[PDB]
């Protein structure tokens, strides 16, 4: 029971309070962006009191994003008073509005798409095919080598971190959608403050083991949850009125950290979100297949990201003389963007240019050495500048490319599954209609759809334009 | 300047306060829907204090309408507490969701459009032509006799009161826009209450004779206004900061009233708004041509409208037995809708079926006679039922179809004219882009565009979609 809608009629309309909310409670696994968004939607649109919403936390203690700006309309900002988050964002965007190769030289064909006619034909072919017919299709299964040599492909694969073995459905969604102050500080903190103002319960030191579901021929109910509250394995019972919102899968789980002298160790340890999705998938076929995302990830995929902080003047002067920025000729496909800068290498199991080791075996100083080499900096003063004038902290994400893995319909469970009474899935791994993963709008849209379907809120979810 | 926008980013975004507004005042001639909308936009979006807003009043005392719902978002309702007007409208429409002939018989081809292929081809050819190429083009210059016999022409000419001699530009706008109790109680009263809450000044017994403008090669300023305050003709001076909003033209002006025994006498008496527009057009050529709307109106056009109230049982029983409703066979093209019913006849100078007199010469009792006649009521008991069991009040509006008269580009002045500093034109007779006249949306959009252009408010006006 939901419907998509557009325009100012359904944007500003406040829905009526759904029936029987006052006897309903909410339990939300995780405290990610989608979880906090769902909590805020339950507080505002669903009118659910703060005492009945529980947020379980593991650790102790662009303009056309319709769902995102719908959510961040009643969320007050924390820096300037009598204003919201969208208010600050709009004011900041109205007050204050690329590729290098051969060690520093800017690309001469910058700005030009350099798309041949056959590449434009293949782009139209990918866009015009149905999503149902693109099940389990790689990027290399739809494009020829003419397109992979174009500068447009370089921009697309660096801006969105795509790979030739990624999902064709998600690239089609990206092409459809994008045809025309990080998130933690700007978005997560205001929602935390708003939820704490409304008195949402936050339970820490909670590791959710699994959720016992019962599946009948007519309706499916989340019957019970086994969690690990502060080390004690215990159980919380559920009714049909006690809704459950699971953020299945996590792209930042099992992320090992490195330092400036040792490399970050690779790992394949499945985390709490992945184990919970696996346990849920054992109960019913329509809960998605986690193994299509968390298993058999190619070793050439993006795994390591580094951050380089420096106060040295001459590196900054070199960067200013140069000018996101992409090293086109690097074997690692290194791309760095803006003090402290952020570096990520796409290919992982390929030897580097200046240091002939893969990014998995390279420590922070080695990454800094090769990034300085590709910046056009001389090879004489390179070593001391990289080792001592700057600090490079790597981090190895083993699941940072899981949302872009090839999927079929049913690999991602629906936001509220068929015949589900009180169980919903949110985050980047919930199947929705015509929205691009790895964006805040995706997580917010999943949270809103979950809340609106579970509570039967009669207000149109803004459709994707 | 101004820019159009769509989506939830610009919908919810509150604009910053424009500079130098604390030294600006506003004077708004008339108290029509557009003037109230402009005052409300100045109060909310312009952040102008109510003491600087003057409303001069003569007499003493569908879902995709983007601009209308943008205006009626912060306006509080009057009937229920803690809700807006849009909230009431949304809740009311979610809680509670034709042609007859030969004296009672419903149309056999009812429901079907019955548009021939040539008619669809003409519709497409009209819709695909640019608006600039249709200057002073009648409806009959673009459609053939095949289109005029379709039931779709019946629906279009009765729903929107179109005529064969009307502007093809406005019909093109209507076809492009709509391809996919009363308004006084629900809209005007809440805005009146909101403005009174904010302290907006209301001057009564004020008759605006004219506005002395000075026009330079670089800018044009409303310098002075000559009005008639309570019978004393006096003058108010203006600065560049004192903005002026004129509702040029009025379709409800100079409306003579009739009764159940005598007809409403036809007239051609120019009202205050038409006189004000005529005084203004003489000063500058780009202020539009009132003579194209207030003069040479064809005598067959819709003039007379009646309201019939009854407490009799059998008439209401007959009405319920029959079932807006259109009498297709009537020579008057009489159409009635729902107690008290409202009757209007498009053709004016043609003898009726039962009474062989035109509607101009027919008194209210006669209108009730022929209306009962076309309803299937027998010709025996008609006279006493029409004269005594119901009361019919007619009214002759001589400008009820002036917005549809054939016009050229520049016949209607711009919402804010080129090189105009403090003079704006709002209402149905102000030229804007891709909006349909004789709608609340048009008046509200003209008000919003005038306020935003004059105050340079950096917020995107919701474009027509």
């Amino acid at each position: 029971h939901m419907y998509y809608s557009y325009g100012n009629y359904e944007a500003f309309a406040r829905p009526k309070k759904p029936e029987n909310v006052e006897n309903k409670s909410a339990y939300l696994i995780g405290s990610g962006l989608a979880s906090l968004a769902a909590a805020c939607f339950l507080i505002r649109d669903g009118q659910m009191e703060g005492s009945k919403i529980h947020i379980l936390e593991e650790l102790p203690k662009e303009n056309h994003f319709e769902c995102l700006w719908d959510l961040f309309r009643s969320i007050p900002s924390l820096e300037i008073d009598n204003a919201s988050v969208l208010d600050e964002f709009y004011w900041l965007n109205k007050e204050d509005p690329r590729v290098i190769e051969k060690q520093g030289q800017r690309l001469v064909t910058d700005g030009d798409f350099t798309l041949t006619k056959t590449a434009i034909k293949e782009i139209l072919d990918l866009c015009l095919t149905n999503e149902e017919d693109l099940d389990d299709v790689k990027i290399t299964d739809v494009f020829s080598d003419d397109f992979f040599n174009s500068n447009f492909w370089i921009y697309w694969k660096t801006m969105f971190a795509f790979e030739p073995w990624h999902s064709a459905m998600e690239m089609r969604r990206y092409l459809m959608r994008f045809v025309h102050y990080n998130q933690y500080e700007s978005l997560v903190l205001p929602m935390v403050e708003y939820l704490k103002s409304h008195g949402v319960q936050f339970e820490y030191d909670v590791k959710v083991e699994d959720i016992k579901i019962d599946v009948t021929t007519s309706q499916k109910i989340a019957r019970e949850i086994l969690i690990d509250r502060n080390g004690n394995a215990e159980s919380i019972k559920l009714t049909i009125n006690d809704l459950v919102f699971v953020t299945n899968g996590s792209i930042t789980e099992s992320s090992t950290y490195g330092d400036n002298d040792t490399p970050a160790p690779p790992t394949d340890e499945l985390g709490g979100s992945w184990t919970l999705w696996k346990n849920l998938a054992r109960q019913s076929p329509e809960f998605g297949n986690p193994d299509k995302f968390c298993q058999n990830i190619p070793k050439k995929s993006w795994f390591v990201s580094a951050t380089s902080t420096t106060n040295n003047k001459e590196i900054i002067d070199t960067i200013e003389s140069i000018c996101i920025i992409t090293i086109n000729d690097s074997a690692w496909q290194m791309s760095f963007t803006i003090i402290s800068t952020w570096i990520y290498a796409l290919y992982s199991d390929v030897n580097g240019d200046y240091i002939k080791k893969p990014i998995t075996e390279c420590s922070g100083n080695e990454i800094c050495q090769e990034w300085l080499y590709h910046l056009g900096v001389s090879t004489d003063k390179i070593e001391d500048l990289a080792k001592h004038a700057s600090n490079t902290i790597p981090v190895y994400m083993p699941y940072i490319t899981s949302y872009f893995m090839t999927r079929a319909i049913g690999d991602r469970p629906l936001v509220v599954p068929h015949q589900s009474q009180n169980l919903a899935f949110i985050g980047n791994f919930a199947e929705t209609e015509r929205d691009t993963v790895f964006t805040t709008e995706y997580s917010v849209r999943t949270a809103m759809e979950a809340v609106y379907q579970l509570l039967n809120i009669d207000r149109g979810i803004p459709e994707v334009i």
